[PDB]
């Protein structure tokens, strides 16, 4: 994963470690031998001896002792709430300052420094370029030469760090150079002012989608993404980089619709139709780009691919008066024009109200036109301010006004080929958006202008209502029960998730619960009239409801009170 620490018996406060090979209760000094990391395969790797924990069951012995990493004794150890078990679950326990494993022991581990159980972060993976590894990653340990190296390896040998990407590095061979992250853009990354911000093209690799996100993710930084023609054009130009490699663009994290994975908006296009929105093959959820034809295309996410990441550098009201009929918002008034008409048309009349066709900047908006100006006739399209004229396309706002939020539809935005103008409208229960002829007489809205949550605390505005994200993974109820009300607020919240959290693992409390173990989930304190189960949930009784970013992004999942930790996510000011 990441960081050695110590392992801190529970009722002594005292760190474990070895003494020739037996585990022993010690006084936590400040040193390297009271020092472990995880490595791969779920082992507890002890820094000094080049030892891992393991628990040897051949018969009943249930010696708790150090073996070589590559022994075939029981090597792995996952949590269960505080105890560390293993095999069988016999839990890692002491007696008398002296290691021990027992079935049901009581004994508490936590790791030094900070107090959260063993488990609590997760294993990052290292992924590599060049060597002869096609970007594989690192398997830790490895072993030279009577060495079993914990992480990667500064030699002369070898450009920069590097790791085995094997179990057995003395005969396969097959390693490759570390891609740890950075501060500056060098010798991994590459400058590149007229963008404002630096690339890696990791040229010659074989990663799937999801294995390329975590890369770049670790990397600090993210999948490429595409903002504009002049990106565009300098990516196909570029000599000495792969023709077809992955970029961020996919509609697998998403809510639904396609997005770019580093939430930049997608308003720049450039679908090949041979793959283009609609995937051909269904359930193609990610796309590639072809720095040949420039073309962007849906492809299987877990097509092993070469990849590109990206990251940036750094720099050096209350109410609102509007005329009769238009509806206030934020210092906007709305009118929902039932006169059905083309979209030019339609800018027109906008125009001639002294408006213009609406621009829409935030799901706050999208949901004040989705539950305000009309809820009837779901089923039609209505017009928004959002076009294209360009190819490659560029949405943009009648307005002028900056493209901040793109909220597709599922399979949207659908750009026909070599076929401009390109129109937007919204329909369905979530007041989504996909692509239109522009010829089609839909309603359309006109957007015109009309007349405490302090950001230290923590907040984050939303409408009237007020959210905050508390840092720390926490059992349920320890900082708030949060209601969600509506398909609304749960689409705003996986915004603020996906934004958090863009490492895509941690999870985030609802206030849902089942106190007793009958099957009735209602609040912790509203009546649950808004459900989001996820696919086979909820799975049991008694639990505590929680969610995720990820392939099912915000969709509920039932967890166990008693040894399961989410962050918060809180809301005042009703």
């Amino acid at each position: 994963a990441n960081d050695p620490f110590t392992i801190v018996h529970g009722n002594t406060g005292k760190c474990i470690k070895p003494v020739y090979g037996w585990i022993v209760a010690d006084d936590c000094d400040e040193t390297e031998d009271k020092l472990w990391k995880w490595v791969s395969q779920h082992r507890l790797f002890h820094l000094h001896s080049q030892k891992c924990l393991g628990l040897d069951i051949t018969k009943s012995v249930n010696e708790l002792r150090m073996f070589s990493c590559d022994s075939s004794a029981m090597l792995w150890w996952k949590c269960e709430h505080h105890s560390l078990y293993g095999a069988a679950r016999y839990r890692l326990a002491l007696k008398d300052g002296h290691g021990t494993a027992i079935s049901n022991a009581s004994d508490v581990w936590k790791k030094g420094g900070s107090e959260e159980s063993l488990c609590d972060q997760p294993y990052h993976e290292i992924y590599t370029r060049d060597g002869n590894s096609y970007g594989r990653p690192c398997e830790f340990p490895f072993l030279i030469d009577g060495t079993w190296h914990h992480d990667c390896i500064l030699d002369e040998d070898h450009s920069g760090p590097w790791c085995a990407t094997t179990l057995n590095y003395e005969y396969d061979r097959k390693w490759g150079i570390c891609l740890k992250p950075e501060n500056g853009c060098e010798d991994n990354w590459e400058k590149n002012e007229q963008f404002g911000s630096c690339y890696q093209f990791n040229t010659q690799t074989a990663l799937s989608w999801k294995e390329a996100y975590v890369s770049c993710q670790n990397q600090g930084a993210d999948l490429l993404s595409i903002n504009s023609a002049a990106e565009l054009t300098y990516l196909k130009e570029k000599e000495g980089i792969a023709k077809i490699f992955w970029i961020g663009l996919n509609q697998l994290y998403s809510a639904r619709g396609w997005e770019w994975s580093d939430h930049k908006p997608l308003n720049f296009l450039n679908w090949d139709p041979d793959r283009p929105s609609a995937p051909t093959i269904g359930g193609s959820s990610c796309a590639r780009m072809d720095a040949e034809s420039g073309l962007w295309q849906s492809f299987s996410c877990e097509a092993q691919l070469p990849y590109v990441c990206r990251k940036p550098l750094n720099n050096t009201y209350s109410d609102t008066r509007c005329d009769a009929g238009w509806l206030p918002n934020n210092g906007f008034c709305y009118l929902l024009v039932n006169e059905s008409n083309s979209w030019d048309k339609a800018h027109a009349k906008c125009k001639a109200f002294s408006s213009d066709l609406i621009s829409i900047h935030s799901l706050a908006d999208v949901e004040v036109v989705v539950t305000k100006l009309h809820n009837e006739d779901i089923k039609e399209e209505v017009w928004i301010g959002l076009k294209n004229i360009n190819i490659p396309t560029l949405f943009q706002w009648s307005d002028g006004t900056e493209v901040t939020l793109t909220y597709w539809d599922e399979n949207e935005p659908n750009v026909p080929y070599n076929k401009t103008p390109n129109c937007v409208s919204y329909l369905g229960e979530l007041g989504q958006w996909k692509v239109q002829s522009c010829e089609e007489k839909l309603k359309y809205v006109c957007k015109r202008k009309g007349e405490m949550c302090p950001p230290d605390e923590g907040w984050k505005r939303h409408g009237e209502t007020c959210y905050k994200i508390y840092e720390d993974e926490v059992p349920f109820g320890t900082n708030c029960n949060l209601t969600i009300t509506s398909r609304f607020e749960q689409e705003y919240l996986n915004d603020l998730m996906k934004k958090y959290d863009k490492s895509l693992r941690k999870y985030f409390w609802t206030g849902l619960r089942d106190v007793d173990s009958c099957g009735e989930y209602n609040w912790a304190t509203r009546a649950v009239t808004f459900s989001n189960w996820n696919f086979l949930e909820p799975a049991s009784p008694g639990g505590c409801v929680a969610m995720s970013t990820g392939k099912s992004v915000g969709k509920w999942e039932v967890k166990d009170c008693r040894s399961f930790k989410a962050l918060s996510i809180c809301k005042k000011m009703s």
